[PDB]
RNA sequence: GCCUGGCGGCCGUAGCGCGGUGGUCCCACCUGACCCCAUGCCGAACUCAGAAGUGAAACGCCGUAGCGCCGAUGGUAGUGUGGGGUCUCCCCAUGCGAGAGUAGGGAACUGCCAGGC
RNA sequence: GGGCGUUAAGUUGCAGGGUAUAGACCCGAAACCCGGUGAUCUAGCCAUGGGCAGGUUGAAGGUUGGGUAACACUAACUGGAGGACCGAACCGACUAAUGUUGAAAAAUUAGCGGAUGACUUGUGGCUGGGGGUGAAAGGCCAAUCAAACCGGGAGAUAGCUGGUUCUCCCCGAAAGCUAUUUAGGUAGCGCCUCGUGAAUUCAUCUCCGGGGGUAGAGCACUGUUUCGGCAAGGGGGUCAUCCCGACUUACCAACCCGAUGCAAACUGCGAAUACCGGAGAAUGUUAUCACGGGAGACACACGGCGGGUGCUAACGUCCGUCGUGAAGAGGGAAACAACCCAGACCGCCAGCUAAGGUCCCAAAGUCAUGGUUAAGUGGGAAACGAUGUGGGAAGGCCCAGACAGCCAGGAUGUUGGCUUAGAAGCAGCCAUCAUUUAAAGAAAGCGUAAUAGCUCACUGGUCGAGUCGGCCUGCGCGGAAGA
RNA sequence: ACACAGGUGGUCAGGUAGAGAAUACCAAGGCGCUUGAGAGAACUCGGGUGAAGGAACUAGGCAAAAUGGUGCCGUAACUUC
RNA sequence: GUUUAUUAAAAACACAGCACUGUGCAAACACGAAAGUGGACGUAUACGGUGUGACGCCUGCCCGGUGCCGGAAGGUUAAU
RNA sequence: AAUUCCUUGUCGGGUAAGUUCCGACCUGCACGAAUGGCGUAAUGAUGGCCAGGCUGUCUCCACCCGAGACUCAGUGAAAUUGAACUCGCUGUGAAGAUGCAGUGUACCCGCGGCAAGACGGAAAGACCCCGUGAACCUUUACUAUAGCUUGACACUGAACA
RNA sequence: UCCUCCUAAAGAGUAACGGAGGAGCACGAAGGUUGGCUAAUCCUGGUCGGACAUCAGGAGGUUAGUGCAAUGGCAUAAGCCAGCUUGACUGCGAGCGUGACGGCGCGAGCAGGUGCGAAAGCAGGUCAUAGUGAUCCGGUGGUUCUGAAUGGAAGGGCCAUCGCUCAACGGAUAAAAGGUACUCCGGGGAUAACAGGCUGAUACCGCCCAAGAGUUCAUAUCGACGGCGGUGUUUGGCACCUCGAUGUCGGCUCAUCACAUCCUGGGGCUGAAGUAGGUCCCAAGGGUAUGGCUGUUCGCCAUUUAAAGUGGUACGCGAGCUGGGUUUAGAACGUCGUGAGACAGUUCGGUCCCUAUCUGCCGUGGGCGCUGGAGAACUGAGGGGGGCUGCUCCUAGUACGAGAGGACCGGAGUGGACGCAUCACUGGUGUUCGGGUUGUCAUGCCAAUGGCACUGCCCGGUAGCUAAAUGCGGAAGAGAUAAG
RNA sequence: CGGCCGCAAGGUUAAAACUCAAAUGAAUUGACGGGGGCCCGCACAAGCGGUGGAGCAUGUGGUUUAAUUCGAUGCAACGCG
RNA sequence: CGCUUACCACUUUGUGAUUCAUGACUGGGGUGAAGUCGUAACAAGGUAACCGUAGGGGAACCUGCGGUUGGAUCACCUCCU
């Protein structure tokens, strides 16, 4: 549906507290999304069990309970957390005199509140006419009332099939549009992909996910704030690490456990860096009384889009306030096993950031010196042309040793035809 | 020919303001009242009897434009009729022609009948 | 006081115009009711007679074929029931094809289903129409069936359609208002005609007496704004100093004070016109009003102006007013109801002319003067873009030489530091003192793998005559893709 | 409505092959169906035969193509045996 | 097995079975303005109606409304 | 699910690919016990699906045989029809032009074919709406009435508490 | 139905399913008269007065009030208090206003009796406009009327009064709900569905500016906030047309046009090392899949290809075909309703007619003309057909490149789809050739033949025709050009 | 799970992986009993006087700032060290 | 020798049976330890227990019927067979 719902509307939420489908929602969770669409909630429903009901999802005299607290309140829209069935939320829309929507609707809307962006409204445009085409089943018959079953004639399918038909086509063309969004960032990755530059994505839950890590890599500004999501579109800077050279940090969309499947949908549309991330980074916040729970919706996001499998250093947050680990750039092993605990809010770690990007990065235990050409000088130009060694010494004998190790680079261009006729080293 | 009281005309060039001025001519206060009347208590109001006292206030007169108020000519908006271009809008001939400003005017004038030179 | 009256001419024929009641101009329903005719088609039932080639399976009756304490267990085979099977006659009708003005108002050809049964068939009979009969379909009851056929009431009724037949002359509408079991019908009124009366009646214009609240303006009022001024009260920086102060704060002040807009439901103003009344010429076949006879119309259309609604869309819708079409031909706008000119009594192988035009189609200027455009503009299109072209008033510079191009000089400190033998702008800064001002930048863009180079402030530039921009304006240009 | 491809109750029932009143061919008997002559286009109808592939056709194996008899063996799930 | 003769042959209808109800015979019920007749020359192991549909397993809870059946303490109640 | 809107629900199968099918899950918009619930051998011109075989259904048609169609002789209709000296395009127009305007093109007549158009023929559209139209059906619409039922009076008498 | 404002264009009047609000009463005082009186707002000093009371003073005719909506009014007050009261009287009414009428409204004054005031005088309801209901039919009271032979009386009339959410408010009647997919009649494109027409809000496409996004870097690539156009092209609006008839999706067959171009050609820019792309310009000559599911256009998928364009053509095409779809009558399920029945639910089943006059095409003739009549061979004004491409190899592993990879030049072969011809080959067919064979009948019979059974069934097959067979081709050039 | 039986409900035959240092039996000594018995104590009863709402003093639940120093916390801390 | 017939390996077709992995969903293990609900059993465990079998709890468990002991206990001052 091209309308979204206004901030500040008056609102119900009807929350369960076992309210099925896996029970992984969190009503805290939910207070945190509600705040951010604009919903205003006089009264919280909290219920025990009320069976899932084919009519409401709710019990029937329940239904009857909410349709009375609502009238009560002068809430405006009726809010559930579990999922109701276009059926079920009509049914509901019955008993009360005030209008309903749906979490999947919700979430839909709190996407549009945080898109300040032409590929965001795009976006959520197509992931609504999905989620609404749905929806638009209960509508469509309303709309007829009016045609009173006319259009016999013309069409050879029966009335309002062919409505269908042009909500599809509104759908197909919507989707031609979005395909040149993507083909658009495609030309961009086309020269991003120059495999000099590794790409980065960084992916985690709405708070949890640290779009504030590029903040304290790059200080450059961005939008990070307590409001539920508000970063749709990725921010790409350039940031030189010191240990992995030049890269691209991109900043995926937070997300959230049991996140509508249409949503995921949209959101890989937009977010193409997170499927062909060569990196790709984690964030867990211990703001939620379980962590874990959190991870495993991260990966299911992530097994979406299947990027679930890149090995993954883990980066926390709220360690500030926990101080359990202060950074330090000790090897117990060249592998380094740790998960990263610094957090981007306070600027803990950088160097010990560093040294989890130098176990990303690809490194020779052995690191045996490459075999030099003979001008230093010109081999000194070159390096300040291009990327000057960290670390550069004299060696015995005249040679010159710098920390940098490229063996296979120097046999394919120092020592490769040469035809060595003088033989002078054999 | 002056100053006062009434009853009108005209109702801001008429009003308000500021400063002055006048007293048994008048007028206003003022003096008394379990008297005629009179307060939903109220001789601040209304009456009645009248002398002292004063123009303080009021009242009237004079100056003062500080504001009110009136306000040209010219220009403009509009519009009647014919004609034209015809973005919803105009233009031309022609007749009528604003409001708002502007220079300015502006502190009234006049009748009738009684009390005082 | 009023209201209705006051001896005011009638009556009967004949002819015509209306209205009422009858079939009431004419044709045309679906239906309803009444009395009959059909069960030779069909549906059921009754009575009495027929048919079912062939082939197969085989029940019961089992005369009976073992054994267990006894039960369980369990032992041989003649017959000929079946809403049995396969399949002709027979009955039906599942798919396809042809036919569909056929051979046929449901058939033909290939395949199909039942065919000893709740079968089929012949001959009679019975049940009759709001009735029958129904293994149930609103099936069937003579190619007719949510109620047969025939005659009658019957020319039912039909605010609905269609048609309405000879000639000429004169006038000539309306598609509005109010009502409606009413919206496509009707009644009254307005508009048309015919007659009879009547006064400078009516119109146009001039002059005069009005009243308003429209346009337009304006913001005092009702609201709606923007800015500047701003502590009343509270935010409150001091504040468990409210401190009868540390201040009223380093915030809005609230009415308020100056300016600025906006209004259909705002008005301290206020037109043009329109309306009403009066007088007066001139004119128009009393054009006006009243009464009586006869209507039609009460579906309007477009354009102009003033608006509502829509999207300042619609050949949209709904109003007010005018014009045209309707009901008006002719000339023009290529063709064209409503747009422009003009209102056709007839004839002429006569002139003038409106709108519109004068190169050919195609009557008339290859007319005159001056100017503009170079696109075929003319001959579809906006925001916007541009040294297209033409005009106008200004500004700077210039014979201490206009504008170009053009080459050289344009350098220490100021390579001094700072991501480091790049330390200097390319990550940033300290910087403007000048030495040696014809001239010299601790520079605008750069570049070199730092360290060279590039253009320009000044000079000499011969050539030199005008030169650089802006504004306003006429006509062009690009923006500019359809089957 | 017709000199109409339909409908119309019973009876008789030869030969050969065949279970048979199926069917093929014949008896006895009756007929060639009241417009013909050419030519041998498309197209239409009713058929015949098809290389290779074989349901790819199509809404759907619609239609067509196949199998088909008698004798002897042999025969599953389930079962109301 | 029957059926929409003449666009529907079906999952429709029927069916044997099962229950519920009425019905004592001059039966109930029907066609009859009535006589009569069918039911039936039958007699509750019979008839009529309604529903379901062989078979196997079965048919839970509820009489609040409406109907039907039984009862009236009182009230209301026509003609007269 | 002859029932589930969403829905092509989710899984597993069968295919290269399966909205059908089959089997599970229960989240029954809107199953449920003689308005019958669940199964069921046999049966079905029943509904849906999957195989083997087979083929002109198909790729993609080809040839052949007969009946027409063609020509010749004889007999000899039909629907329809305001009149026609009956092109195309673009525009206009009661808004889809053989007939108007402009332009291109076109000697005059058949015969055999194809159907793009003559808003082609057939049939006062069947869809929609109106008529202070009609029929039939239903009920808790109004007004009645058959039918059932209740009392009184008559037909209809006597005697004893 | 009534009242008030606006639209309503300064007389009045004026419509819409146009924008805003009220009434279906109240008071015997809130009426009449006489007399008196004058507000809302803040400030100052003061009680449990403080923003809220009540004082003493300071602004105005009034920002107050009006029984209640709105507008017009209102100081002489209509506003507020007191006293006395009942004119909230009866009969009439010159004259107006407003309506088509029925009616509604204002009305000085006359007459008879009241009230208040000394008097002038004023009063026939409320400051005004809403607060209502005709007629019929009945009820009650009075009456100076009539009363069916007469005297009465019932009954009627007149006068006063009563009974209507007759609210659909100019009111059919005391009294009235639904269904029809079983439907039928008379009309209407006066009125919806399909298509065409207007429009273009939406849609699609393009441009204007450019905060941004881009590894630094608005325009390589997209572009927020806003703006302007184009098209008829999607959703709509309208109702001009079509209801005495314009067949409805899809598929099959057959097409044609536009260029907003999918492939093939030519370019520009690139964040284009090569390969491969992105974006834009020019360019319409040709080309632009097969299947599974399902009725599908769609869609999802599997696998092709150089690509499997986007639209118009009545969302092309039913006197061309289909009928899965819808769109009838049978049945069932879920839901709604007491029910008949219903469903923008599902499911199974369910009649698609035309002999071509005209234009139009596709083929093929006749007549006359072209100037004496013939028989030939041609020029070419015009017109049509044809215009596709892949794969491999050389150049060359060269250019390009750190590698991985790997050339828009220039040559050669080889195919796919398409069109044309042909029948030498390979095949098909071949009822008009030969043979085998089943059943029967005939020619006397054996033998040999023939008829009939689909050509009886087959097996083969010549000519001819034909594809699945083989040949051939879409070119190279040349001229004028588009972007460049 | 398979077999067999059963109309069902279920019966019978009857494992495995996985897990634990136990699981159990009878006795002993205590503790405890909303088990029984006998007793005792202002424990109850029979009485007398108080506490539970006004100034001293103590702690905590606890607040506050510079601290409101530390401890004592049912009975057996709370006029306590 | 060629040829033919029997036997027969590879192979192929149909139809079954038994093993292993796996098959959304679903049924049922001991368990780090605190924020985590009731009290069924052990005392007569506060309704004696558990044994079979039905139905209900939808927390252990409750209740019916039969069984078993692997069950605790013998009374308030208080006129009279
Ligand atoms: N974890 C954590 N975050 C903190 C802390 N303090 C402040 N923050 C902020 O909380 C974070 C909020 O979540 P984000 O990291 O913005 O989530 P995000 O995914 O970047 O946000 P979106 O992309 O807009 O959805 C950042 O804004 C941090 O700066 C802290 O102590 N811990």
């Amino acid at each position: 549906m091209f309308d979204r719902y206004d901030a500040g509307e008056q609102a119900v939420l009807v929350h369960i507290y076992f309210t099925q489908d896996k029970d992984m929602e969190d009503l805290q969770e939910f207070e945190s999304l509600v705040s951010s669409a604009g919903v205003e909630a006089l009264q919280v429903i909290t219920g025990s069990r009320k069976a899932p009901h084919p009519k409401y999802f709710v019990g029937e005299g329940k239904a009857v309970e909410i349709a009375e607290a609502v009238k009560a309140t002068g809430a405006s829209v009726v809010l559930f957390d579990h999922a109701l069935s276009p059926a079920q939320e009509r049914n509901l829309e019955r008993l009360c005199e005030c209008r309903v929507i749906d979490r999947t609707g919700l979430i839909l809307d709190i996407f549009a509140q945080r898109a300040r962006t032409h590929e965001g409204k795009l976006q959520v445009e197509l992931a609504q006419l999905r989620h609404l085409a749905t929806r638009l089943v209960r509508g469509w018959t309303h709309l007829e009332r009016q045609k009173g079953g006319i259009g016999l004639r013309g069409p050879g399918e029966t009335q309002l099939e062919t409505d269908r038909r042009l909500l599809r086509n509104r759908i197909v063309q919507i989707q031609s549009r979005l395909e040149r969004v993507e083909k658009q960032r495609e030309q961009g990755r086309q020269s991003r992909i120059k495999a000099d530059v590794p790409t980065v994505s960084l992916v985690g839950y709405t708070n949890a996910g640290k779009s504030t890590l590029f903040n304290r890599i790059t200080e450059a500004r961005v939008y990070a704030a307590d409001q539920l999501f508000a970063t749709l579109d990725p921010t790409l800077r350039r940031i030189d690490v010191a240990d992995v050279g030049e890269t691209v940090l991109a900043d995926t969309v937070g997300f959230i456990r049991h996140l509508p499947h249409d949503l995921v949908a949209a959101f890989k549309a937009t977010l193409q860096e997170t499927r062909q991330a060569t990196l790709l980074l984690h964030v867990i916040d211990a703001a939620d009384v379980r962590v874990q729970e959190n991870i495993e919706a991260v990966n299911t996001v992530l097994e979406e889009i299947d990027a679930h499998e890149i090995p993954t250093l883990l980066v926390m947050n709220k360690i500030d306030m926990l101080e359990d680990f202060e950074p330090r750039i000790d090897r117990d092993e060249e592998n380094k096993p740790n998960r990263v605990w610094l957090s981007a809010q306070t600027g803990a770690g950088i160097p010990q950031l560093f040294q989890a990007l130098t176990e990303r990065l690809s490194g020779e235990v052995a690191q045996h010196t490459l075999r030099l050409p003979p001008q230093e000088g010109r081999l000194r130009s070159r390096f300040y042309q291009l990327q000057a060694i960290e670390k550069e010494w004299m060696e015995e004998d005249g040679s010159v040793s710098l920390q940098v190790r490229m063996p296979i680079v120097d046999w394919r261009r120092l020592c490769k035809q040469e035809p060595a006729l003088i033989d002078y080293l054999i």
